[PDB]
């Protein structure tokens, strides 16, 4: 067991303290689309390398 | 000189029929990228061609 579990460092709650804290704390708590992609609105030079390092890069990564 | 001459290999004329066949011979003798069709080809966004046919395209004078 390896979860970070929940610590009572200071005191100790009787059963019925523990039940009403814990129901209390209980209760508060990729779809790629690219069309019109910033990227593909910025207007690049024809040998700007921002082509493979910001557009393709931005386009591959899945 | 290393210009290219006309050869009369054979024969020879008379300065008349020179000044015939001379001036009978001499008788007979920007760039717009606009829509080129580099442009109009879909490429891969990984596709090679981006460099070395569209770039090597607009760049190239």
């Amino acid at each position: 067991d390896h979860e970070a579990h929940i610590k009572v460092l200071r005191g100790e709650p009787t059963p019925e303290e523990m039940a009403a804290l814990m129901a209390v704390l209980a209760s508060a708590g990729k779809e790629r689309n690219m069309w019109g992609h910033p990227v593909d609105k910025l207007r690049y030079s024809v040998f700007s390398w921002q082509r493979v390092t910001l557009l393709e890069r931005t386009h591959m990564r899945r």
